[PDB]
């Protein structure tokens, strides 16, 4: 890790004392989010290019009356940020105050049982970068964030993911609710046919590029967190498939579900402990 | 990625005033397949130390009447290459105008109905080391080769594999030829028991160190590919078994398929698209 | 590979010209071994300071009769240090003279069947890191220590193991020993239930952070290897369950444990070979 405890400290100092705002939520918008900044009110923007040891903008706002920071863009392993700056703005969050943390992405759904615009909660994630030992917290522990041997069994809380599905019934979709396992591989290629059956086999219901090592990072600084994964195309199981993923489907499906993704979320608000 | 696009501009243009060769096919010969070179009519050739770039030799010449462009020797991470530089050539053969990849390797067999000796056509692959990020496409894409996130899923042409089927037919070989996946992991040590028994329970059929991020930047940049896998050795499956893995047996197979491997791609040159 | 042949020499040269003791075994001392040293008479210790190149103390002194070599600390992948810092030591001790290398660690128990406290004999491994390339045979190979592509099929000494079986039912123990497959992966975060499920799939027994660089490098410079881990937590396989891993109850596991596994390693030094 490049950045020193007083990094993070330095950081958090100049956003509090640049905005008079105080979040205790946190959100990190992924594909199909990107747009949840415009539904804040008393919003304050600051580019990542004017915030000290920022890795896109910063937002300070209210999400449906809660005081949320919102990245409007995230960081991905893909495009060769390491983790640690990856995961740099979640450290800030917590030095701010922010006590809960809200991740969203897209995602292939493995789950055969999903279809294209579903909302898939996750329940639990497995960090393939993680087995060989591509973590944002290798080397020093730093004990003010929290411990040197994490759980993470208990990383997707489990009271927002039955609120979540109390305000899905609320909202009326004719569409349920998905829940499930979501699995990160750095990318960018995307999957072949036997990577895709294997994936399914290791138990997981979706696969990604991101989230995860920020998860890893809220979860050791003692975050609460809650997540989830926008559908955007089932991936190719069968070599008979004339199907080919492809970036133009997932920026559509990001489009189409836009609108449900941002209602979904504000209305969640509403469900974070005070 | 240490290299920017005018580097691979800069390799091709070298090349391209070296000979006035222009092939439209490129072989990189794994084990086994290192004296295809020898079988060419008109060769030039170039020793990696002296080509601009370049982290053997490149070889230029006609291959039963086709035009080709061959690595004698290639480049592995076990050799403690990055996959940026493994997969250089790659892209430089494209902007010499190759249109189609010929890849080989040898591999350890973890199909039980394989042996030793046998030629596998790669129908598909797993990509561990890129599971966790490590990937030649890792850093900002360079949209003059191809997307940010590329499809894999078709990555093995299955025009050349059915004339592969075809061409083995006409050599009268009594072995039949296999096809299946091949699995990359980054070596140099060959697997234990208990991990050749995961692997094949991933569904892979062989298992090797090279190849795949040879055909991944391959793809991204829009080259047609082909490859397979000489089967050296059937990996080790229990704990009760003397056999055990070497180079030694493993150099054996390679010599005594080398004919064979030869007159195979030599064939197959009359089915490469023109 | 930031050491050369002649650096390891040096390392081992230093080391036989300020001791006597010419050891024929190394200990590799894990969580709840590190009073193993205290066993130890004619004790001559080193601070890892004052050896030349060394990456905690290197101690050489006599167990049960039985010259050794014991480090007292390791190194870890997850406190930043690659791989061929972490096996630096192995490398020297093959240069020291010592023919039998014991290892231990803690673990995690995947096998449903294990309990707190057990000892696990490792009879095989996974390498996560491995599979993506991180691995302390990268680089160039030193023919001086081993060959290019060393076999690990084989790396848990068959005799050794039945020893320690027939050691462990002479000491009268009540509760059985275990023996199966560790799989390393980087930590530092324990797994989640989604990681546990498929990492007990692949056929692992026991998780944790250690241990298998340093017997690859064992196996590739021709030493014998034996090795067990203490199973210090049953890792949380559903999310019913209100366990969580910690550390806390890690240390003291190996705390209780700690007089038992020092009595079985000074136990078994009359089974090494002599
Ligand atoms: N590996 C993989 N990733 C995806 C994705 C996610 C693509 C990248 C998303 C993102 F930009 F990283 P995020 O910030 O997670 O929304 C969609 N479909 C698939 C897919 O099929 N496979
Ligand atoms: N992992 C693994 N690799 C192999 C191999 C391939 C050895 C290296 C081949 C090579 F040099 F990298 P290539 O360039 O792919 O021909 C033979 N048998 C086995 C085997 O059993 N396991
Ligand atoms: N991954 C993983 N590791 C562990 C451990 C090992 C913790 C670290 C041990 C160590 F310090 F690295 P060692 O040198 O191997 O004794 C205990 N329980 C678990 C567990 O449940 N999961
Ligand atoms: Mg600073
Ligand atoms: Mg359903
Ligand atoms: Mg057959």
């Amino acid at each position: 890790n490049g950045y020193t405890y007083e990094d993070y400290q330095d950081t958090a100092k100049w956003l509090l004392s640049h905005t008079e705002q105080r979040p205790q939520v946190a959100v990190i918008c992924g594909s199909g989010l990107g747009g949840l900044v415009n539904k804040l009110t008393q919003a304050q923007t600051f580019d990542y290019s004017e915030i000290p040891n920022f890795p896109g903008r910063l937002v300070f706002g209210i999400l449906n009356g809660r005081a949320c920071v919102m990245m409007q863009g995230r960081f991905h392993m893909y495009e060769g940020y390491p983790f640690w700056k990856v995961t740099f703005p979640v450290r800030v969050f917590r030095l701010l105050g922010v006590e809960t943390l809200v991740v969203t992405n897209a995602a292939g759904g493995l789950n055969p049982n999903f279809e294209v615009g579903d909302i898939m909660l996750i329940r639990d994630h497995i960090n393939l970068p993680g087995f060989s030992g591509e973590n944002p917290l290798r080397g020093p522990n730093e004990e003010r964030f929290g411990v040197r041997f994490p759980a993470m069994s208990d990383a997707y809380d489990r009271d927002m993911r039955q609120k979540a599905h109390s305000t899905w019934k609320q909202m009326g979709e004719q569409r349920e609710l998905q829940e499930g396992t979501y699995v990160m591989l750095g990318g960018p290629n995307f999957e072949t046919v036997a990577e895709c059956r294997l994936l399914r086999n290791l138990g997981a219901d979706a696969v990604g590029m991101s989230t995860v090592p920020e998860v890893i990072v809220a979860r050791h600084c003692g975050l609460r967190v809650f997540g989830f994964s926008l559908i955007t195309n089932k991936v190719i199981m069968d070599y008979e498939s004339q199907g080919k993923a492809n970036h133009e489907e997932v920026l559509e499906a990001g489009k189409q579900a836009a609108q449900k993704l941002e209602q979904f979320v504000s209305l969640l608000m509403a469900s974070i402990p005070v």
